[PDB]
């Protein structure tokens, strides 16, 4: 057989169909089988419209046999693309190996693998074209826009693998496809996966900042558009008109990596902001908040 068709075949039986149905509505997505307890991971849109309207919503859990069990969401990460669902007492479960997402390289062969019982499923076929890469999601439903951290692909991530795992050549997941083809890593999805099976929510890093994106000769990053009265931003001395160069360790060459950078930071823990300010360098020390204050 094929190189590329053993692979996919070894992984069939750890990929699985979601389908969240209603009167009026039935969305449909991909998952992926990460503990034989029944956790599944898929993406947040997959499942957004459902876990908002609980009421009217219903998930179910396909398999590679046929097998459809009802699903329980765990925890949702609008801000990862993430989520986990979980099956009862089913057993004989064909657990995916997750793999490093940070021994990944540049033109590493990679199988993008669609649920194979999914209406309009899609196995695509491509090479890692970037690591690292800050990319923009659009929110499903009520949720909020956000940026990863992605692997990039030049295999084709659409509804049909959207869920479904980035498989190497060695029959291991190293990302989730996401909705010119992104996926979010498997380190952060093994980091945001453990709280959310655990908490059933993960606490993100806050500052209260809006940015925009500008690369003008000195000011070159995120340019401050808001600032949020309170924020650790206020606190820090952040203004408006700044153009953010650095957040923590880490270079901001636009809005997307701010994001990202933002996200890095720990919370509570003072951390250096460089920022341009009418044409001055200057540094500002923040402390970041939690998203979710309750629940940290």
């Amino acid at each position: 057989a094929g190189r590329f068709t053993k692979v996919a075949a070894a992984v069939a039986d750890s990929v699985v169909t979601i389908e969240s149905v209603s009167d009026q509505e039935g969305m449909q997505g991909s998952g992926v089988i990460v503990d034989g307890r029944g956790y599944i991971v898929t993406n947040n849109h997959v499942i957004s419209e459902a876990a908002n309207n609980p009421s009217q919503f219903k998930t179910t859990v396909v398999f590679n046999d046929g097998k459809e069990v009802p699903a329980n969401l765990v925890g949702r990460d609008p801000k990862t693309d993430l989520a986990v669902l979980k099956v009862d007492n089913v057993d004989n479960l064909t657990v995916a190996r997750l793999g490093d997402s940070s021994k990944v390289r540049v033109g590493d062969e990679v199988l993008a693998v669609g649920a194979p019982l999914g209406l309009r499923s899609t196995v695509t076929q491509g090479i890692v074209s970037a690591l690292h890469r800050p990319v923009p999601l659009s929110g499903e439903g009520s949720d909020t826009d956000t940026v990863i951290d992605a692997i990039q692909t030049d295999a084709s991530i659409n509804h049909g693998n959207s869920g479904g795992p980035l498989i190497d050549m060695d029959a291991q997941v190293i990302g989730i496809n996401t909705a010119l083809g992104f996926a979010i890593p498997v380190n952060e999805m093994k980091l945001v996966a453990n709280s959310l099976i655990k908490d059933g929510k993960i606490v993100h890093p806050t500052l209260g900042i809006s940015t925009r994106s500008v690369s003008n000769a000195i000011a070159s990053g995120a340019q401050v558009a808001n600032v949020k009265a309170g924020s650790p931003a206020q606190k820090g001395g952040i203004l408006e008109n700044d153009v953010i160069v650095k957040v923590g360790n880490r270079a901001v060459a636009d809005s997307d990596e701010f994001v990202v950078a933002v996200r890095q930071l720990a919370i509570g823990q003072d951390a250096p902001i460089e920022v341009v300010r009418e044409g001055r360098h200057v540094t500002l020390t923040v402390k970041p908040d939690p998203d979710s204050t309750l629940e940290h």
